[PDB]
């Protein structure tokens, strides 16, 4: 599923991400526009490390979902990979909070930082009732 902008932030804040961990619900906006394009059924496999990126949030199987083909692989969000690749995101979500409770916070995502830190996001959130 490809979300539409507002239809997203409305669904996560009901969600309660908004503010989860210090984060704002406009930062995790523009996570999701950057890792995936709002789209629930993204895949990316990185050929250097044998891993892939999985869902809305392009959530690595490294260290939070299970594919059974990732070496040396963890599975901290206890899920298959699979569960990140369904229309709804309630277990996306579940994830994504996973990921940010460990010390890194949303710096854990790279394209966060490149896109999204120190930069006005208001864009992502505006205009949606949120
Ligand atoms: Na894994």
């Amino acid at each position: 599923k490809v979300f539409e902008r507002c239809e997203l932030a409305r669904v996560l804040k009901r969600l309660g991400m908004d503010g989860y961990r210090g984060i704002s619900l406009a930062n995790w906006m523009c996570l999701a526009k950057w890792e995936s394009g709002y789209n629930t059924r993204a895949t990316n496999y990185n050929a250097g490390d044998r891993s892939t990126d999985y869902g809305i949030f392009q959530i690595n199987s490294r260290y939070w979902c299970n594919d059974g083909k990732t070496p040396g692989a963890v599975n901290a969000c206890h899920l298959s990979c699979s569960a990140l690749l369904q229309d709804n995101i309630a277990d996306a979500v579940a994830c994504a909070k996973r990921v940010v409770r460990d010390p890194q916070g949303i710096r854990a995502w790279v394209a966060w930082r490149n896109r999204c830190q120190n930069r006005d996001v208001r864009q992502y959130v505006q205009g949606c009732g949120v």
